[PDB]
């Protein structure tokens, strides 16, 4: 453990979170990150953390999940934290305010958060201009193993969900290494019903035709991000559609609308998606089931409750090629990124893996 990891986790983050409302803490974090007001990322990425997937090199397999940088304001600062890849969004076609405040709740006793932001978004036009300002900087970052993902959502009042996603592909597809069709927010009425077989096949056919229409150097991978709350039937149907259409990957999982037994936080019964420690194993077991249903042939980005190298390696061994985190950053701060990478490298060596690639899906081969 570095001096910074202990100071941030034991003193600085609890002090700052105790002084700020949770949404004010989020907004300030995006500000600090965009300005590069960050502790030194001491950790040097080794060859054994490199992953080749989704048509790209990833210098390390630890990404920032969607929701932290919804509007693409802090991308360069997130690479400066030591993330191997950055995902921005969700972005909606038109700007929208999201839900009324309060809409994000801390459960420190559970190392969890509940949010009901409701896709607060600057909209595609603003994010398009923000990414265009650094488009060639991003091309050089991607070539250097630091890809960019863009997560697409839909407007609250949209009548045609598929047209909202198509508009996102058109506008931000040319600026992205991968796109995410986010059909798993718990905080937009009817959105999760787009995970159903008939609705998903129609939606994803339209998204893939739009993506295929982009010029080659501007043609991103397309991933579907799924809920942790799916039935066995829902998961079987998603696996079938992903293989039928040649979807490039899955992000597993979004936040849960479940409230696992044992939550202690006073705010446990707030409406919204639960993230952090209580989601971790529900996410890992969703990765495990989606890897099996897709015969290990569909790359998975594993997300939900990662705050250590062990958490990351459990998702990799379950079938994830890459992992993301968000909620751990609210408790540990920026040093968590180097912490997870150092612990993951040590565990790969201890368990006899040559690198991350050798560990992907290893549990299925036992
Ligand atoms: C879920 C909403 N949500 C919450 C509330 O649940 N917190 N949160 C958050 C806050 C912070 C904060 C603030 C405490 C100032 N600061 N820093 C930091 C510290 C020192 C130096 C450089 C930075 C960016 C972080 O990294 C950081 C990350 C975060 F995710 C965040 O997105
Ligand atoms: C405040 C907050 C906002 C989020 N917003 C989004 C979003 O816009 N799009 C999305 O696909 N996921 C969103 N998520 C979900 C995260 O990307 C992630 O799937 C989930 O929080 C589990 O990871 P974690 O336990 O490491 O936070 C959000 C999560 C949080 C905590
Ligand atoms: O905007 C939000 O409320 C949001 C979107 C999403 O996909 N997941 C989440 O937990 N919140
Ligand atoms: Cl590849
Ligand atoms: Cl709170
Ligand atoms: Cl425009
Ligand atoms: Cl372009
Ligand atoms: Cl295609
Ligand atoms: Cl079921
Ligand atoms: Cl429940
Ligand atoms: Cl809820």
């Amino acid at each position: 453990a570095t001096g910074d990891e202990r100071f941030y986790a034991e003193h600085l983050m609890p002090t700052l979170q105790g002084l700020l409302d949770p949404e004010s803490a989020h907004r300030l974090a995006v500000r600090f990150t965009s300005l590069g007001l960050l502790p030194r990322a001491r950790f040097q990425d080794s060859d054994m953390l490199e992953v080749r997937v989704l048509g790209h090199k990833f210098r390390n397999p630890v990404g920032i999940a969607a929701g932290f940088d919804k509007h693409g304001e802090a991308v360069d600062g997130l690479y400066k934290m030591g993330f191997g890849f950055v995902e921005i969004g969700s972005v909606t076609p038109k700007p929208q305010e999201g839900n009324p405040r309060p809409r994000v709740f801390r459960l420190p006793e559970d190392q969890a958060v509940i949010n009901r932001y409701g896709f607060n978004s600057h909209g595609l036009s603003v994010v398009e201009h923000r990414l265009r300002a650094r488009q060639q900087k991003q091309a050089k970052l991607t070539e250097d193993g630091l890809p960019l993902g863009v997560n697409l959502g839909k407007n609250k009042t949209s009548v045609d969900a598929a047209e909202d996603y198509a508009e996102g592909v058109r506008v931000l597809g040319p600026l992205a290494d991968y796109l995410v069709v986010n059909v798993s927010s718990p905080n937009t009425a009817g959105l999760r019903s787009l995970q159903g077989k008939a609705e998903l096949r129609r939606l994803l056919t339209k998204v893939l035709q739009e993506r295929d229409g982009l010029r080659r150097v501007h043609r991103p991978a397309v991933l579907v991000k799924i809920a942790p709350d799916l039935t066995s039937q829902d998961k079987e149907d998603i696996a079938s559609v992903v293989k039928e259409l040649g979807i490039d990957g899955l992000i597993v999982t979004n936040t849960t609308v479940s409230r696992p037994a044992g939550l202690q936080g006073a705010l446990r019964s707030e409406t919204g998606g639960l993230s952090g420690k209580p989601l971790r194993d529900l996410s890992t077991q969703t990765i495990r089931e989606m890897y099996a249903l897709t015969q290990g042939r569909v790359p998975i980005i594993g997300v939900g409750g990662v705050s250590s190298g062990q958490d990351a390696l459990e998702k990799i061994r379950a079938g994830a090629s890459l992992v993301q985190l968000y909620t751990a950053l609210t408790f540990w701060g920026p040093p968590v990124v180097g912490k997870v990478k150092r612990e993951l490298e040590a565990l790969l060596k201890e368990q006899g893996f040559g690198g991350v690639t050798d560990a992907i899906g290893a549990d299925h081969r036992r």
